[PDB]
Parts: structure tokens; sequence; C-alpha cells
């Protein structure tokens, strides 16, 4: 059959927003490279830089600031429902919940006057809903962030009760950043179908969140970081290795090979910050160094012309060391790739609008008689 | 670059569920024709033909209310974030909140043993939120519904806390069946694109909701019935066809289809179901005459551009007439909708799974050195 699989080859939409070079291994938002953006500038600039299109002056930067300083707080509804819950829920069930609260409530109109500063205010509230999620699960008492310096230690503080480190705020404002933008996963695919039938903004992200709960998008840095703590040890690396990969058969997780010839950039960035992390705290050392042997059978036995660890090969040992459990990684994802939501969706409406939908090919039964039960 | 926009030509399935003959006017549901379906069988013997495969004989009827009639209770969550909310709240905002808090709570699992007694289940379900929430906008209590003879009773008397009469009854069962499935549109599209990432099937409802949020796709139903609403009287109706459709070129809502290239074989059933509610009320009786004069006009006009009553015409006068206000219209199609996105989703991961990962083609700036603030 004539089937799209997996919408592989489709063009959705054409984007300005992010540009993945896989021979060269470089990424780019908006043409600057992700590595100058996570060393000179930071998720608010970034902000700016993908909802305006250009990176904020002075003035335009503390514009962004001043939003997100005024947007933390959500309805009572929001909090109250995200306590009420199981603590043992699913962090992005409680996410794609309370986002559907926010859609209820605020029901915010498209308008181009108005949009960008409307998911500014989101990524705001974003940040309050994650870092209320894991207090919940935790049974503690709820914390709405407050200003700060930073958004990233706006986040980290409610999160867990107490100022953050200055290594942790730069982890945190790095990861944001690492995390905005990268191909048109199911996620964003979900948000841009919303937001083809102007569904509110909010709403576009429950989309996104709904289809990010399932294990073949979400889940990934939780299942590559559970290999680390199963094999316990650097000196058990090796033996790991060997009787569960290679005369194995279900393979390793947290290795690439599809969007990049040699290396994932970003993934480059979060192994440098698990490093520093680990040549200060034990335990982030025995998971890292953990992480490294691994890195080098995996990428011996299969070829490094072939795979390179992603992404998730390295997050959760950052997640880890920031002070998260591993059922927030997901989550924190989440938390960065809002911006990138927003921005594809909002270059969506407003500059290529159309609706979605596609077709189905009817194959099964031909036209037939209608049978009566008793003849059944 | 005029690319996949709008997806209108990519081929996202295959189905065994739904065929349609836009030239003829037949709608058929695995090969048996709408009208069959409608005035020979019942809703519990769509949901078993959809996800089974055939007509239910008595055992397999039997088993079918059996799940349904055990499945009615929700969360406690539910309730309490349902009733929580301003009474004002768009009703797929509430809908899509509930079945967030379902997908957080029962996070069921995919399992082809099971997953088709989920699927029944979750209609249950369905039931229970579209009569709550009706419920708390008008600040009326909470009330679960009730094993009875049939689905429709137990619905419609959840919903109006009062036993329905038999007219009503097949009034509603009809309306379930008639809306069960049609064409892949955004929400269809948003579930099967979360279904992809094997995302739990109550997130899966989830997304689907969210996209059936936005004015494209929901409030067709709402939007049409308004028409009769303003015209007020049988005797206005030609004043203000001419007036807004023929001289205010606006577009006549309930007119016109993508597929149908002559009436909706659902439009002429609604219209049925519409003619014998007006014979015993009076106020049903004013909007169908409105509604009779409107579509003669309507043909005459556009009959000959092959455009003619759909099947949002005639819907709405219909869930007056049992009793709903307006603002429940759309969550009333996504109560029958359900089963066809509960049937899309099943055929999807079971027999036709792949992850879905469209593309984007980059536009937008070329790579650029960094500019520090104070050079912007």
């Amino acid at each position: 059959v004539e089937v799209s699989r997996g919408l592989e080859n489709v063009i959705i939409k054409t984007t300005g927003l992010t540009y993945i070079d896989g021979i060269n291994g470089i990424l780019r938002y908006r043409g600057y490279d992700i590595n100058d953006l996570v060393n000179y500038a930071s998720y608010e600039e970034l902000i700016h830089l993908m909802l305006y299109g250009e990176l904020p002056n002075r003035q335009q930067l503390n514009q962004i600031k001043g939003i997100i300083n005024e947007s933390f707080e959500v309805p009572e509804q929001v909090i109250s429902t995200i306590f009420s819950m199981p603590r043992n829920c699913d962090a992005i069930g409680m996410m794609e919940t309370a986002f559907g609260i926010l859609a209820s409530i605020y029901d915010p109109k498209w308008n181009r006057a108005t949009n960008k500063e409307l998911a500014v205010q989101i990524i705001a509230k974003t940040a309050t809903i994650t870092a209320n999620i894991y207090r919940a699960k935790e049974g503690l008492k709820p914390k709405i962030p407050e200003p700060s310096e930073s958004y990233a230690e706006s986040f980290l503080a409610a999160t867990f009760g107490k100022k953050p480190t200055q290594e942790e705020i730069k982890a945190m404002d790095a990861s944001l950043i690492l995390y905005t933008d990268h191909e048109v996963p199911a996620s964003t695919t979900a948000a841009l179908v919303a937001s083809s039938t102007l569904s509110d903004m909010y709403s576009c992200i429950v989309a996104a969140l709904a289809a990010l709960k399932g294990p073949l998008h979400g889940g990934a840095a939780e299942e590559a970081f559970k290999q680390f703590v199963e094999i316990g040890s650097v000196e058990n690396a090796d033996k790991w290795f060997e009787e569960k990969i290679i005369k194995g058969k279900s393979r390793l997780m947290g290795f690439g090979h599809r969007v990049y010839k040699t290396y994932d950039p970003r993934a480059k960035i979060f192994k440098t910050l698990a490093k520093s992390f680990a040549e200060k705290n034990e335990n982030v050392k025995k998971y890292y160094e953990i992480a490294e042997r691994i890195e080098k059978l995996g990428v011996d036995t299969f070829g490094s012309k072939h795979i390179y660890p992603n992404t998730d090969f390295y997050s959760g040992i950052v997640f880890y060391a920031l002070g998260f459990p591993i059922y927030m990684f997901t989550s924190l994802f989440a938390l960065s790739r809002v911006l990138g939501w927003l921005a594809h969706i909002i270059e969506y409406v407003e500059e290529q609008h159309r609706l979605i939908r596609p077709r189905a090919l009817y194959i099964g039964p031909e036209k037939r008689e209608f049978k009566p039960i008793e003849l059944r």
C-alpha cells in the first residue's frame, strides 16, 4: 500500500528555526552554533532568539525576563489537582493534565500582537508545573517559582527548596538550550496538528505532551541511565557489555546513528557537563566513568563510522547530578523542548497555516446486507 | 514552497473501518450501510462491529454490555477537578483535562489481549465524563451513570437525572452511531500520532481532544445551529438568507463537504430524527421549520455546485431536542467519535505500527558568528 510510513519523507512545514547539518555534526538555532549559545548566551536569550528571530539587546532581554518573572503563578486548580494525584503517577501524565487546566482556564486566542508574549508566559508556567510535579511526587508541599537572576535559577530553587549553586544553574541553563529544538518528532508533530485547527496554545502543548508520554519518544534518558545503575561499577562495565550486548540480542540504549554522521553536538556538551560534576561528586563520577567505558565499547564494537552516543547517553547523568530522580528525566526534556514546540506552532499559525487532514486507504469488507442478530 | 501542507494527499494509514462514496452519498461501517445500522442495530452493536470486526451475536453483545455497565466509575480526582473549574470553561477543555487524569491514574499498557476490552471501558467513562461536564457547567451535583438497558439510556439518565423517553434513547443511540467515524480529521490524526509513540490509550484520546478543541475542527454543530437561533422564526428565513448568504457572501454553515457531492447520508438521518421530535415539541418544530426553509434555499442556490446539507446541519437540532445546551454539541460529537478514534489507534498499533516523525524544510538564516549583547 502507498502509505507514507511514519510520515518519514513528509515535509509538514518549513522552518526558519533550527538547522541540523548531519555531515559536519553542527547544530544551529537561527544560524547560531549551539556551542556559542551555550557558552556565551542563555535560555532567556534563546527564548527571544527563537520567538522574535534575533539575539536580544539588553533592553529586549530585560523585557523577556520581566514577562517570565511576572508569569510564574498558575491557577489554584492546577496546583491542587497536581497534589491530589497519586504520587506514583507518570510525570508527563501530570503535565498533560496540568496543561489541560491551563487551557480550560486561560483559553488564549491566537493573535499576532500577543502570541510571542503568550509563549514566554507559558514557558514561565512550565517551570512552575515541572518543579511542583517533582514536589508532589515526593510528597512535599507546593512552591511557586519566584523572580531571581535567571529562569534556570528560579526553576531549581522552587524545585529543591534551596538556592542552587552556580554550577547547577549553569548546567540547567545549558540543558534548557540543548533540548530546545531538533527534528520534528511525534510531540512537535502532535502540537502542529492541534495548532492547525487553531486549538489554543496551551492545548497544543497538551497534544505534544500526550505524544511524548509514549515510551518510543519519552523515556530515553531514563532507560539509558538505568543501564549505568545496573552495571553498578566501572569494573563491571566490560563483563556487562559482553553478556548482555554481545552474546545477548536486545541491545544497548542511548546510541544513535541516523541524524549525524559522526557525533551529536548536543551529546558532546552533555558529556562535558557530566564530566564537570564528576570531579566534584563521587556518585556522579561513578556513573560518568561507567558511561565512558560503555561509550568506547559501544562505538568500537559497532564502528565509529556508524554510531555515537546520543543526547540521552549523558543527559541523565547531568540530571542526576542536579538532584533529579530518574522519573523526572523526560519532564526535563519537555521543560526545554516546549520552547521549540511554541516557536514551531507560532511559525505555523502565523506564516504557514493549513488545516491538517490526511487520508486513510480503505481496505476491508465490501458492501454487505444487514444481518439480524438471531442469525449471526 | 508548496510542500505537503495539510498532509491532504498523504495516506497516513489503511483502515478496514469506514467506507465513503461521495458520488452516491453512501457511508458504510465495516461494510454495513449507516442506514441499516441506525435503523436496525445499536451503538453497542457498532462498538463490537468496529472493534472486533463483525456484528455481535447475542452472547457477544451481552459481553459488550457487561463491560460497559461495570466501567462507568472514574477516579475521584476526575470529579474533583471537573467540578473545581470555572463554570464557563470550554467543555472540550474540561474533557481533555479529565482524560489526562484517567491516563495518569489508569496508565493502561497496550496489549492485544486486552486492547479491545479497554476500548469499551474507555467508552463507558467518556459517557460519565461528558455527563458530568454538563452537570459541572450548570452547577449541578455529580452523578455517575448506572447500568440500564442501554448505553444511550445510561448516559441520558446520568446527564439529566431523569428517565429518558424511548424516543430520546433512540435519538441518542442514532447520534452515537452517526458520528462514530469519518475520514481522518485533525483529532483522529493527533490520536494516531500519539499512538505511534505507544502513548497510553487515554492520552491518545487526550491528543485527539486537543485537536478537536480548535474552532477549525470543533464547533461545527454549534455554528450551524446558531444560524437558526439568529433567524428566530420561519417567517424571517428568506430575509436572512438573502442578507447573510447571497449579499453578504457568508458561508452557509452545515452545507458543503470535501467528499460528498450529494446529500450527506448522515444529514438525512439526523433530519428524520429532528422531524420526529418536531411533531411533539413546539420549540424543536420552530427550529426544524426554519432549518427546512434554509435547506431549500440552500439547495436551490448551491445544489448545482454539488453543495448540499452535511452532517452538522441538523445534528444540533437533535441535540437541542434531547435537552442539550449548545455548548455541549461538540462534546456529544466527541462522545460518539471516540469509538472511531479508539478503533483507528488499535488498528495502527496492532497492525500498522511505525513511530511518526515527519520533516521540516530549513529556510531561514545562514550560519553566522556569535554576537555579544553589547554589539546588538
